[PDB]
């Protein structure tokens, strides 16, 4: 769980 968010997090601006 920990990972996945700090994975996922970098590209969470791709949209905006
Ligand atoms: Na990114």
């Amino acid at each position: 769980f920990a990972a996945a968010a700090g994975l996922x997090a970098p590209q969470x601006p791709a949209p905006f």
